[PDB]
């Protein structure tokens, strides 16, 4: 990838909370997102990045290495977090553009399956909202995980699988919070007996028998991404 001289940087406003997030402009031009900072660490993410290309996976225009604190330079998603559009827009949205958001979701974790690339941290809250509500997944929390992950550590696109579970229904609730009030070991021990998260009300039947289906407790029992993206669209084209 490209390095990015700090002085070709442009930091106007801070937009988000962790290392942080700028609002800023590369080269007086494109409009970006500066994510400021181990650095070793912090570069080989961004290289791995770089280098993993799918209309919904977020884009680096480069790393600005020459001064500390370092920081990653990103195209620039114009409706931010996901988590944060779902709870802005609220009221605003039909049951077809939250399908649509799932789907684009799907897609993006499909390619990083087939690339044996394992998220471990997929959510709303690391999902990006861009032009025409376009949803890209970012940086490729028990309430996220899957039986295997918090009991075992257990890691797989299959607990990724659970993950986006979670995930759409964030985006079918509309932005709220899985296992609200809930403690870690109260989440633990619910799904463990068998509770899972109730439909949200613009979760069609067709559409909760597909959260469930993420939610198996064996992870041979959830589909793959590859195969959860044909049965999201299935019940698009269903009507
Ligand atoms: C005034 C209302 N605002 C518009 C949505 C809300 C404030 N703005 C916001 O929260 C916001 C916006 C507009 N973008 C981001 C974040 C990113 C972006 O754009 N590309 C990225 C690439 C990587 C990454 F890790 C984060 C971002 C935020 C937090």
């Amino acid at each position: 990838g490209s390095v990015i001289d700090p002085s070709e940087l442009t930091f106007v406003q801070e937009i988000g909370s962790g290392g942080l997030v700028h609002l800023g402009y590369w080269l007086n031009k494109d409009k970006v997102a500066i994510k400021t900072i181990s650095e070793e660490d912090f570069i080989e993410e961004a290289e791995v990045m770089m280098k993993l290309s799918h209309p919904k996976l977020v884009q680096l225009y480069g790393v600005c290495l020459e001064q500390a604190p370092i920081c990653l330079v990103f195209e620039f998603m114009e409706h931010g977090c996901l988590s944060d559009y779902l709870r802005t827009q609220r009221g605003l949205f039909a049951a077809e553009t939250l399908l649509g958001m799932c789907l684009d979701v799907c897609e993006g974790m499909a390619y990083l399956e087939e690339a044996s690339v394992i998220h471990r941290d997929l959510a709303a809250r690391n999902c990006l909202v861009g032009e025409n509500q376009v949803i890209k997944v970012s940086d490729f929390p028990v309430k996220w995980a899957s039986p295997e992950v918090f009991s075992f550590s257990r890691y797989s696109s299959k607990s990724d699988v659970w993950s986006f579970g979670v995930l759409m229904w964030e985006v079918f609730s509309e932005g709220k919070i899985p296992y609200e009030n809930r403690s870690n070991s109260e989440v633990v021990e619910d799904i463990s007996t068998g509770f899972r998260l109730y439909k949200p009300r613009l979760a069609s039947t067709h559409v909760y028998q597909i959260m469930n289906h993420c939610w198996k407790e064996r992870p041979e029992d959830r589909p793959a991404f590859s195969r959860l993206l044909r049965q999201l669209a299935a019940i698009a084209a269903s009507g």
